[PDB]
């Protein structure tokens, strides 16, 4: 009769149908990831077709029920998520063309090669060959031709495809009643109605801009320390007051600075804590690693893994030449079928990864009772934030002593802690300006504030100003350097890596006060605190049933993202960096470049 009554029955039928078809799609995809065979690609592709064809029919039919006539919030949330459409709103020719461009850009990125200018037979793909150069080489000229060749040979192919990509995607978003494709992506953070828990799409822009201005002091001192250490690694190549050359940052793009750590170890005589040998000396195996990760979550008041987890997960590589995807992943297939697939080895890195991935499973187990459409993180950044904080506590010397991987008399060393915090900052802090500037450029491109004749001009002006990074060779508009990163060429939003990092330290600081942690935040271990786990479970069980502002408030008492917990975590490093940069310039001029030696 009423519109809300009709939609309530519609959503119930949808949930049970989606439960069955999505389960078969996840099961088929799982059977491929654990048994790579052409047949398993076919059965996986059939499962994706039925599930996608079902979702398109149900999404269109959801538009029959006007939201204005729906009053219940839970029915309203499910309906809105289902009414949201994508490429289907375009006419058939524009829809076909966009799919053709998406496939083209993806295959160019995964099959494009750059050839060695000195050895023209050596032409390398990115993922094996070019990454190896950009992640391990210490030679200025070898990193240069890999950085330049990847953008001149592959990036220039993507430039005309990306220009049509922006126009077609902008039309798709506007037909969905958004301003542009950037406003469309920022809808992922939109929360529509509540008791002040609302969140406009424009609010994400301000919160990102506001939190970033507070990051800049810490980043500049990290930038200043890295610069002084890179001048020694590359003599006469880097200006002491200028920007960092883009091809010397540890990867193809400067996304993370982790691989610069061996060039700038604060105290090279102190080795970092590595409990691999203690694991091997105590005869640990992959099963013990996940039993210990399971024990950790039990210590904080969370349940054990299900019987299905232990019987169906692939915790080791099979080794009968069953070709397998070894990327560590946590699977919620539905129907309370939780599995982890990772080729675990007896190391400390996989030990930390096991806690990280099981944290994903704990999240999945928590919101299992929610309706189908509401079984996800509060927003796109919550799941990885929950997983990361698990790795923070499990890696602490306090937690390693309690499980017997460190001696009971183990004494902590500040120089060792500084080595730990710097390596963390090269990964965590170094990526925040990169991520923020990349998404800002995309947002401005989608909006039209950067015309096509200025794409590359504004790319490197923003790279210089915001990131303190300078291109080693001048790039005109025949280039498309942003498209040379996976997430840009493969049509993935990128701001999630920014927000996830803010969220995870908000979670950590909140739970560490509940866990009664005294002292610096980076030493906190939430182990054995059932109050910390019970508070976190309050939010995990919400899934996506409540606004993400509400879910964030339940753990940390604040309704919006706050970078001060992040700065608090790195405050001991901030103090050490400021004293190390006393005789070094902090900041950068945007006038210098390696193709032009001028400071004004
Ligand atoms: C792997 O796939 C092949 C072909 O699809 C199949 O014959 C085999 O039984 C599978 N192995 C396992 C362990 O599922
Ligand atoms: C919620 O809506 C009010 C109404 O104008 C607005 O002032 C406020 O900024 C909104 N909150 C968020 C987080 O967007
Ligand atoms: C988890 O399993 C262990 C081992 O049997 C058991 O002692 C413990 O009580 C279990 N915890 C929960 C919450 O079920
Ligand atoms: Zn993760």
């Amino acid at each position: 009769s009423t519109t809300e009554d009709l939609a309530k029955t519609f959503l119930e039928k949808f949930n049970y149908e989606a439960e069955e078809l999505s389960y078969q799609n996840s099961l088929a995809s799982w059977n491929y990831n654990t048994n790579i065979t052409d047949e398993n690609i076919q059965k996986m592709n059939i499962a994706g077709a039925k599930w996608s064809a079902f979702y398109e029919e149900e999404s269109q039919h959801a538009k029959t029920y006007p939201l204005e006539e729906i009053q219940d919030p839970i029915i309203k949330r499910q309906l809105r998520a289902l009414q949201q459409s994508g490429s289907s709103v375009l006419s058939a020719d524009k829809r076909e063309r966009l799919n053709t461009i998406l496939n083209a850009m993806s295959t160019i990125y995964s099959t494009g090669k750059a050839c060695n200018p000195n050895n023209p037979q050596e032409c390398l793909l990115l993922e094996p060959g070019l990454d190896d150069i950009m992640e391990n080489s210490k030679d200025y000229n070898e990193r240069l031709w890999a950085w330049e060749g990847w953008r001149s040979e592959v990036g220039k192919q993507l430039r005309p495809l990306y220009e049509e990509y922006v126009a077609l995607k902008n039309e798709m978003a506007r037909a969905n009643n958004y301003e542009d494709y950037g406003d469309y992506w920022r809808g992922d953070y939109e929360e529509e109605w509540a008791d002040g828990y609302n969140y406009s799409r424009n609010q994400l822009i301000e919160d990102v801009e506001h939190t970033f201005t507070q990051i800049k002091p810490l980043y500049e001192h990290l930038h200043a320390y890295v610069r002084a250490k890179l001048m020694d690694a590359y003599p006469s190549r880097i200006s002491p007051t200028g920007c960092l050359p883009a091809h010397l940052l540890g990867d193809m793009w400067g996304r993370f600075w982790t691989n610069l750590y061996p060039l700038m170890v604060p105290f090279g005589q102190k080795p970092n804590i590595d409990v691999t040998d203690a694991m091997v000396n105590q005869s640990w195996d992959a099963r013990r690693i996940f039993k210990e990760a399971e024990k950790f979550f039990v210590s904080v008041g969370l349940p054990n893994m299900t019987e299905g987890f232990w019987q169906n997960s692939m915790l080791t590589e099979p080794g009968d030449n069953r070709k397998v995807v070894c990327h560590p992943t946590a699977w919620d297939l539905g129907k309370h079928d939780f599995r982890i697939k990772m080729c675990t080895k007896v190391t400390m890195d996989d030990f930390l990864t096991a806690h990280h991935e099981m944290g994903h499973i704990q999240y999945d187990m928590a919101y299992a009772a929610q309706p189908f459409l509401l079984r996800n993180g509060a927003n796109e950044g919550f799941h990885e934030a929950v997983g990361e904080i698990m790795s923070l506590s499990a890696a602490t010397p306090n937690h390693l002593k309690n499980i017997g991987l460190l001696p009971p008399d183990f004494s902590e060393d500040s120089e060792t802690d500084i080595n730990f915090l710097l390596k963390q900052a090269l990964t965590i802090v170094g990526t925040l300006p990169f991520t923020y500037m990349l998404e800002k450029w995309r947002w401005m491109v989608f909006k039209g504030e950067i015309p096509k004749e200025q794409w590359m001009q504004k790319w490197w002006e923003m790279k210089r100003d915001i990131v303190g990074v300078v291109e080693p060779l001048p790039h005109d508009e025949t280039y498309c350097d942003p498209a040379a990163l996976f997430h840009v060429a493969n049509d993935y939003s990128f701001i999630r890596y920014y927000t996830r990092t803010i969220y995870q330290f908000q979670f950590q600081e909140a739970l560490c006060q509940i866990a009664k942690h005294e002292g610096p935040l980076y030493k906190c271990d939430i182990s054995n605190s059932r109050e910390a786990g019970q508070k976190l479970h309050e939010m995990l069980s919400l899934g996506r049933s409540k606004p993400w502002t509400f879910a964030l408030e339940r753990v940390v008492g604040a309704k919006t993202m706050d970078v001060r917990p992040l700065l608090n975590y790195f405050e001991p490093l901030f103090t050490w960096l400021k004293e190390q940069n006393r005789n070094s310039f902090v900041g950068w001029n945007t006038d210098w470049s390696p193709y032009a030696d001028h400071h004004h």
